[PDB]
């Protein structure tokens, strides 16, 4: 289980998600923990129901995205 | 804040990560809480170093699949 290796390391990885503000598109964005202060310095997400969730995340309307610490 | 938003709702999502055994991408599986039990029946995943998948991110390399309950 990858969360338990990087428990081991002492590593935590960061998860926010929520929908693009402009484009139909589930947004993903992941980094370590360090670089959390840059999560909020980013354009906003939207909330969404997770029914929505499921369906962007089905028609591969998803775009994941690497902060750099 | 999505994940504060589902709390809310009694909702909680279930996240899982890891490369996929037989080609070079980032496996990204979510689904609700209810739908646990069925990662673990889903063709495994292999951990690997959190700079392969910042890698992985960052070259678009990555699927992410929702998990019916």
């Amino acid at each position: 289980m990858e969360k338990d290796l990087l428990d081991k390391l002492g590593q935590h990885l960061v998860w926010r998600m929520g929908r693009a503000e402009d484009e139909d598109v589930l947004v993903v964005r992941v980094g370590l923990a360090s670089a959390t202060p840059r999560f909020r310095e980013l354009p906003r997400l939207l909330n969404l129901p997770e029914a929505e969730m499921r369906r962007l995340v089905q028609e591969g309307r998803v775009r994941v995205e690497w902060v750099e610490e």
